[PDB]
């Protein structure tokens, strides 16, 4: 029978049969079925031996500090892992019962509790986010670094599928071709609660945070260090939803790490929601003289060519900025940015393109100067501004297609155009009048300088309107104005010089251009005849 049964029978170990996961680890096959709670010291290391394994949890991992697994064959999957900390650390949680963000020192400080969840360990990022919160933290709820971390060291194609935890982290080192797939909503501890860190050997690639959800979590749910994904764009974020992040949802790093470079390239950011972030939705920067990158003289900061293909992304409750980055060369699209407290975007790039983007009631809590600024030569092309709340300040872009209520003073770009519409037409709502009004910014960024209004004569269903072509003097708005049919009287009304007209008051030839002479009660004509010559002739008299 043991012949036959060996061949015809799923090989699995189990946990609860072995004193410690190595000794279960050393006699594995095919499956690990983790079938006990197991605690953990902080640095237990377990060598899997290169054997393609599928682990499947049905049972936690417990401690404080990381349990290393290493040497998992490539095609090896984890299944339902779930991380706990041994310690219940004390933890703020800055919003109301009514989902308000608390930004006061004081009243964040009175949210302390021991708990696994609902909230997280204050760092020194919140000594700058809620200012005066260092001096009034009580000691014990300083500096605590609780976190139940799975670290996967140096292994190619492994896969962590539906992860969960509380204050959990989740650390792949200097791995390639790994993912974190469908995680289900653990909640972070001290450290980023997916981490793919590739600072030694080769730049990461080919690793993955594929669906799923985290909450909470001291800094950044999902942080890439040193990873290329090539031209292929092996890697990335596609389908994630990152809640409540003690500082950013999805983070590439800026700067030097250690003696080398922890920038990123070549990436996918796309299907992503990030939603109530302390600080940033996305924070995809590369920079913040690049050991390990490129030369500053090469590429000057912030004008990195990270390439990253950036799509379809939703941020939301931002207590920072809703998107941010830097880089040259990019196409980002389709992005919208909802109800955030600053800035909805934050571009630091150059030579690139925004195709598509929704900017909606951001920069709530002044927080910021803008709405959304971008600082090098960039091209918007449709830009959606304004939801029920400088909006926009883009000195060196080039704008075209913005839509919503948004106060013309309040945009700064350096060119805005509408190149290719049709025929148009003004449709007027709720006033007595349509419009088609001009300013030109550089005489005035409050005032319109010129318009073409439609007005009605008498009331609703007169059948009457009288058209004016106005123009702005002594800094009053429609100062000066022809008018053609005022009050039903299907006659123009012409503006004449006030007073004795000087030669250059008239700019074309063959023109003429009435004044008032009192002397006389005459109405008088300065004309430049078709020679160019002036001449002054008698216009009307009594």
């Amino acid at each position: 029978y043991s012949i036959e049964a060996d061949k015809k029978f799923k090989y699995s170990v189990k946990l609860s049969d072995y004193p410690t996961l190595q000794d279960a680890a050393s006699a594995a096959v095919d499956g690990l079925l983790i079938d006990r709670d197991y605690n953990f010291y902080g640095g237990e290391t377990v060598d899997f031996g290169g054997k393609v394994l599928t682990i499947e949890c049905k049972a936690k991992f417990i401690g404080d500090g990381n349990l290393i697994f290493t040497k998992l064959g490539k095609g090896s999957r984890i299944a339902g892992v779930f991380m706990e900390s041994t310690t219940t650390p004390w933890v703020i949680k800055p919003w109301t019962d009514d989902n308000q963000w608390l930004t006061d020192a004081a009243a964040v400080v009175a949210t302390l509790k021991q708990s696994k969840t609902d909230g997280y360990q204050p760092t020194v990022s919140d000594y700058v986010k809620f200012p005066g919160i260092e001096t009034l933290l009580p000691p014990n709820a300083k500096g605590q670094n609780i976190t139940s971390t799975l670290e996967i060291r140096e292994c190619i194609g492994v896969e962590v599928h539906r992860a969960s935890g509380l204050m959990a982290g989740f650390l792949f080192r200097g791995c390639h071709f790994c993912k974190m797939v469908d995680a289900n909503n653990p909640s972070g501890g001290k450290d980023g609660i997916i981490t793919f860190e590739n600072l030694s050997g080769d730049w990461g690639k080919g690793n993955y945070v594929i669906g799923g959800r985290t909450s909470y979590g001291s800094v950044s749910s999902v942080q890439f260090l040193r990873n290329n994904g090539g031209f292929e764009r092996d890697g990335g974020v596609i389908g994630f939803t990152s809640y409540r992040a003690g500082e950013s949802g999805v983070k590439t790093w800026q700067g030097t790490v250690g003696s080398t470079t922890s920038r990123n390239y070549n990436l996918q950011f796309r299907d992503s929601v990030v939603i109530y972030p302390v600080w940033d939705g996305f924070d995809l920067g590369a920079d913040t003289d690049r050991p390990g990158d490129y030369p500053i003289t090469q590429y000057p900061l912030h004008q990195l060519p990270l390439n990253h293909l950036i799509d379809n992304l939703l941020v939301r409750g931002a207590l920072g900025v809703g998107f941010g980055m830097d880089g040259k060369g990019m196409y980002v699209s389709n992005i919208t940015v909802e109800d955030c407290a600053g800035s909805g975007a934050y571009l630091l790039t150059h030579e690139s393109v925004f195709t598509n983007i929704a900017i909606i009631d951001t920069n709530t809590k002044d927080f910021q100067a803008n709405q959304i600024y971008i600082s090098g030569a960039c091209r918007v092309n449709g830009l959606r501004l304004i939801g029920i709340r400088l909006t926009i300040d883009a000195p060196n872009s080039t704008v075209s297609g913005i839509t919503g209520m948004v106060d013309p003073s309040r945009i700064n770009v350096a060119n805005l155009a509408e190149e290719g519409l049709g025929n148009i037409r003004a449709n007027s709502f709720g006033y007595d009048s349509a419009a088609i009004k001009l300013r030109i910014h550089k005489l005035s960024k409050t005032l319109d300088s010129g318009a073409l209004y439609s007005h009605i004569n008498g009331g609703a269903g007169s059948g009457s309107a009288y058209t004016q072509l106005t123009a702005i003097s002594g800094s009053t708005p429609d100062a000066v104005s022809l008018k053609v049919n005022h009050k039903d009287c299907r006659g123009a009304e012409i503006p004449f010089v006030p007073d004795i007209a000087s030669d250059d008051f008239i700019k074309d030839s063959s023109c003429f251009l009435p004044y008032w002479e009192n002397n006389s009660t005459s109405l008088k004509a300065l004309v430049k005849k078709p020679n160019g010559e002036l001449v002054r002739l008698t216009l009307a008299t009594l």
